[PDB]
This record gives C-alpha cells, structure tokens and sequence, in this order.
RNA sequence: AUCAAA
C-alpha cells in the first residue's frame, strides 16, 4: 500500500524531545503559510514522540521546506522532512 | 541512525 495523505502535509521525524508546535510553526512557516501543525508526544510526559507533522497552504511551499529542512536539525537534533504518510498504530477490522 | 500521527 503506497499512501500519501495529500500534498502540503509533511512528516518531521528525528526532532528533539524539547521541540513543540510553536517551534514547528516558527520553523516551517519560513517556507509557506501554515494551515495546521502537529507535534506528537508521549501521553505521560507530553514531551515528544520525536516526530511531527505540518500542513502548508501550498503543496510546493512544503516542497521548498522538504528540500531545505530535510537532513537539517531542530532544537539541536537532526531530522527528516518529507511528504507525510498515514499512521500505522491501527488496522482494518471486520468483514 | 535522520522512520510516521493513540
């Protein structure tokens, strides 16, 4: 299954545990007008899962970020930037 | 390793 949840949504893996949404809007907002930002975190420490997501208003403002910020760093920790895929903690059922 | 949303 090759799935990509529409242009403009990025996957931001390898982030610091100290990074949050404000740093993620502030850093990816440098490439395009953000419409949404995600930052994934532990449910007992509310830190970070070490990866996040962001939605741009243009599918190519996200390309310009995913062509600049990819392989760089956030809060001192090296990251990946790419078009986002769908989650994998859940699967189809019944039928 | 810079690997995916509870």
């Amino acid at each position: 299954m090759v799935e990509a949840d529409r242009p403009g949504k990025l996957f931001i893996g390898g982030l610091n545990t100290e990074t949050n949404e404000k740093a993620l809007e502030a850093v990816f907002g440098k490439y395009g007008r953000i419409v949404e930002v995600l930052l994934m975190k532990d449910r007992e420490t509310n830190k970070s899962r070490g990866f996040a997501f962001v939605t741009f208003e243009s599918p190519a403002d996200a390309k310009d970020a995913a062509r600049d910020m990819n392989g760089k760093s956030l809060d001192g920790k090296a990251i990946k930037v790419e078009q986002a895929t769908k989650p994998s903690f859940e699967s189809g059922r019944r039928g």
